[PDB]
């Protein structure tokens, strides 16, 4: 399915350069095309956004939910035990950090295969494409990866590399992965594709609810698959801050220095002026030696005032500069509603959309995938596939 | 009023960026060269008359202040125009109990009858089409016969 | 395995010069390529970061965790007894200090061999390389060391130096150490390599969980093995502070001095001016003697204002300038959650990532390695290899 990616590459390339061009002025290297941001109020605002939203969506407390509901309690308390011991909060911080930059981070959550260390493989927008319908559901997802020499298992790599050729011992070849909705059936089919062909013995199917690959957006906009971010609407105000304060500091460094101008047709030499203990009296007219004195004290103040205006408005733009209850008591008890309502009132419906596009499908794929090799006995028959209540 | 704010602050920032830079003008008929001026550790003494090198100094500090004052006026009036800048009870307690009437009355007193019109053009027909459409394949048994199609009371 | 290091040297050299170039403006000599930093707000911010994070990750209190759980209590209270009497907090301060400069500090924790003094040998990024996969696990680690003459034990050194040659009595030869994941097996194999060959009788194996060599990062970034730091995104703002305040002080020292200029074609001599008790009247016109008076009082103020701006923003950047509860009462009781939440809200997910990449593998390798020569009887059979619950 290399041709599908190369065809609808044009369907993602407007979203690509927006994401990359809006990444540059707020974090160095979450998107390539060192080299530091010149001044970085956006870099702190972004991390504060992530640090608030991590406590907002799901804290350490119970977030996911007469004689029968004890079996409801165990199946929804075992998932929080599985969610920490596999280190989910390590990579979901990266996910949400990508979410408030680009717009569409994927979250691969592969099969357990025991009780080992299974990491949430993340993907960024320079690797995958999604097609959506008029109503707003997924149709097909085409992820790409580069693979090194020995990082792939050698189970398959004999036949796909037996076509001919002596290659370098770190040859980076691209591999693809496609999931698509069937024509007649409502199940999704998944497979990998290497070297421009199907793989030996890897094709699989998945039920209706729980896709193995969860796409996400942060602001919903119909008509197309992906979505925007609100740093895409503070982009120009941040761009003006960077292109202002670079000029501010590079003006300050020129103003600080002292290039003393001495007259050439005078009597004084600078060679005697260079050697000077304090107190001695060296010859020379007091007219010749002067200094640069470029004389912009008030002209700096307009730049510092406009910078203060941008600095103060970006402060309320990115949830920063807020006296809060970070002075907690050993746990976070009622904190998530305060921070959640404040980020709702400052950012848009991000606490609303991430409760039905992040809190929902992670719980669905982790109540499907974890129960494949079933590690907890479900006692009742009435609510074997119960509701999924997120957020509250 | 918003259009004037955009077409003002674009000029404000693009004035600030020109004022921040330093295009030092050196005289051409002088003795000083800029090539020696470019290389300068702090403290060394390089030749040259102190008349030739000057800077732009476009000199509008007070003329910026009228633009910043008119921007402050628009910024302060748009603040009350769009319900922003209001100390509220967003410091809630785990739920919203009595909050909806306070916010509703404040947006009524600031925006017009939007809380009135959206209680009879949004809260009403969504409830009507969701008490018709959901009961087509009926998922809850209606017990009484007296109020099978009852009233629709919205807002309050 | 000298050739493996010399091959993927290119895989680390972008991370090398970033770490070394970002070390220079914040601490003198945690990385070579005396010579003091010119002005050093970063040097204090870095040590305050370490001093907060040391109480954050693990204090003196119990951090690691009906009739059966007493045996859980002893095995997790003996490890805190072993963690102080071998002086771990001495070298882990160096480790975390390397962590918020470079990005990848290794923590060797060799075998006990009794109950002697066994030090956590630290490694820095100029000595070792790690390869990672697409999911994010380790594959191979190649550490380097230089060794002096008699510092190595002489158990082996006869055969490796019997190749021929009369060498200097402090000849620094490099030695290497490789650990790698097997092709078929899931155990790691470890060995040393001296002089470009295998060593006599030293090759060993290790179980699945507890690697003897624990790599670490501070901000997670997929696609490559190592990682960045947030001083890599305050680098330019700190660099401007150093290159500003060097000019500030070297302007102040020139402005303080007094090189009095006397006219040469006048009547006054400076030789009579040099000798002067207060009160006497010495001859001379009051036109000839003047002073330099370079006259930049307002031009200094723009440099001091821009320095104040950088100084105030770096203050909140490095957790400094925070009124806290360092006025404690004999112990730290509830303190670790306050400091932990504040550094979470200021630095990123460092308290999250170091609870699953520092607090986890140290506990795993110290519940594997300490129980080799087993010093505490495990009573129950149900939780002999129990869970590892970190952070909380």
């Amino acid at each position: 399915a290399k041709s599908v990616y190369e065809r609808l590459k044009n369907d993602r390339a407007p979203y690509e350069t927006r994401a990359q061009n809006c990444a540059q002025y707020t974090i160095p290297s979450l998107f390539p095309k060192y080299q530091t941001p010149w001044q970085a109020v956006g870099a702190r605002g972004l991390n504060n956004l992530a640090s608030k939203l991590m406590l907002a969506l799901f804290p350490m407390q119970t977030w996911m939910r007469a004689k029968v509901d004890e079996g409801l309690s165990m199946v929804e308390r075992i998932i929080m035990n599985y969610i920490e011991s596999n280190s989910y909060r390590v990579t979901l911080f990266e996910a949400l950090k990508q979410l408030v930059v680009a717009g569409n981070v994927l979250l691969y959550l592969p099969e357990p295969e025991g009780s080992n260390y299974n990491p949430m493989k993340l993907y960024r927008l320079s690797s995958y494409v999604v097609q959506r319908d008029a109503f707003g559901n997924v149709l097909q997802m085409v992820t790409r990866d580069q693979i090194a020499f020995g990082a792939l298992p050698e189970d398959i790599r004999k036949a796909v590399e037996g076509q001919g050729g002596e290659k370098k011992a770190d040859e980076t070849i691209d591999v693809y992965t496609h999931i698509y909705l069937d024509e007649d059936s409502g199940e999704y089919l998944r497979y990998e594709e290497v070297e421009g062909m199907e793989v030996q013995g890897s094709d699989g199917t998945y039920p209706k609810e729980a896709c193995p690959y969860i796409p996400i957006r942060m602001v919903r906009l119909d008509g197309e698959s992906y979505g925007r971010s609100y740093i895409e609407e503070y982009l120009g105000d941040l761009r003006s801050l960077e292109n202002l304060q670079e000029a501010i500091v590079k003006m300050s460094m020129i103003s600080s220095k002292v290039i003393g101008l001495v007259n050439p047709a005078g009597i004084t030499q600078p060679r005697r002026l260079t050697k000077a203990q304090t107190g001695d009296f060296v010859t020379g007219r007091p007219e010749d030696i002067s200094f640069l004195q470029l004389e912009k004290q008030a002209d700096f103040t307009v730049a510092k005032a406009v910078s203060d205006a941008i600095e103060a408005r970006l402060s309320f733009a990115f949830m920063l500069n807020s006296a809060v209850q970070r002075t907690g008591e050993r746990v976070t008890a009622e904190e998530i509603r305060y921070v959640a309502s404040e980020l709702e009132d400052t950012l848009g419906g991000v606490y609303s959309i991430l409760s039905q596009e992040l809190q929902l499908p992670l719980v669905r794929v982790l109540l499907k995938q974890l129960q494949a090799t079933q590690q907890i006995p479900e006692l009742p028959k009435e609510a074997v596939e119960p509701t999924i209540s997120t957020g509250l």
